[PDB]
């Protein structure tokens, strides 16, 4: 039983990209201070927070607003999570809602016993350093709050998207990245207790994405993932690695083994590696290798 919660406008856009993209397994939850944004959210469940602080508007960008706003609506949050086994808290740090509220939403789910995984974006360093300063705090808030935290610095997406890609639209790929991050894990649900062993109380986790379509797609996707810009360090330091190989109908068993072997070689000699495949019909010909490394 899986529930992904979108905390903030950033998170809610990533949640709505997770919905627009066919994703059949999981419950979606939208959390914001802004009433407007919640209306545009595609999630089944929505939650407005700070209904007494904000009077039904947004948190207007200060992290102190969401923190207290979350506490105000702690009741409703605990209700929405009830009986989820694993919770994904997807949010953009730097904002008001996410920065303060999302860490509280997390520790709610951790205190409720669900496996809490945090998939959060850092803001672009091109977004002003004040917003970067707040995000740095919010990140450290979540590190305490979650079992595993996957922190994707948006700047590292500048090593992915075009220079032509507008700034206010570069978040659409950041959406897609959070999608692949959550979806990579969620799609594999392997033994749940195995995943627990990889995620439970591990802390800071790195993500690696690689996509390839060609002659050598298996090898080419795994190599790209092993050395994804999103990885702050190469994964050899990790004690636990989860790996996903998502492909079309044409996805070979051979290809899976090839990609698995490649990633295994890159990981520590005696790493706890667990990996699975996913046939996703909607995929044309590209396969996607998603690497989550834990424990640093
Ligand atoms: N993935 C994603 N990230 C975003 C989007 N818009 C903004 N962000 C990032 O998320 C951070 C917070 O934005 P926002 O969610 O509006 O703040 P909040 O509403 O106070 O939680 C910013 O620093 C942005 O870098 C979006 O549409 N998608």
């Amino acid at each position: 039983t899986l529930k992904v919660i979108g905390v903030g406008g950033g998170g809610n856009n990533a949640v709505n990209r997770m919905i627009d993209h066919g994703m059949n397994n999981v419950e979606f939850i939208a959390i914001n201070t802004d009433g407007q944004a919640l209306n545009l959210s595609k999630a089944e469940s929505k939650i407005q927070i700070g209904e007494k602080l904000t009077r039904g508007l947004g948190a207007g960008a200060n992290p102190e607003i969401g923190k207290k706003a979350a506490e105000e609506s702690r009741e409703q949050i605990e209700d929405a999570i009830q009986g989820a086994d694993m919770v994904f808290v997807t949010s953009g740090m730097g904002g008001g809602t996410g920065t303060g509220a999302a860490p509280v939403v997390a520790k709610i789910a951790k205190e409720m016993g669900a496996l809490t995984v945090g998939v959060v974006t850092r803001p672009f360093s091109a977004e002003g350093r004040k917003r970067q300063t707040q995000a740095a705090a919010g990140v450290e808030a979540m590190k305490a709050a979650v079992d595993t935290l996957i922190v994707i610095p948006n700047d590292r997406l500048l090593d992915i998207v075009d220079k032509s890609t507008p700034m206010m639209e570069a978040f659409k790929e950041a959406d897609n990245v959070l999608r692949q991050g959550v979806q990579g894990i969620s799609d594999l649900i392997l033994d749940f207790a195995d995943v627990k062993t990889i995620m439970s109380n591990q802390g800071s986790a790195l993500m690696g994405i690689g996509v390839s379509s060609g002659e050598n797609r298996a090898v080419e996707a795994a190599k790209k993932a092993i050395s994804s810009p999103l990885l702050e360090t190469s994964i050899v330091g990790a004690q636990g690695v989860l790996m996903n190989i998502t492909g079309g109908e044409s996805l070979s068993l051979f290809e899976a083994q090839e990609a698995a072997d490649i990633v295994q070689d890159a990981a520590d000699e005696d790493v706890n590696m667990i990996f699975g495949t996913v046939i996703n019909p909607e995929l044309q010909d590209e396969i996607v290798v998603t690497v989550i490394a834990t424990g640093f």
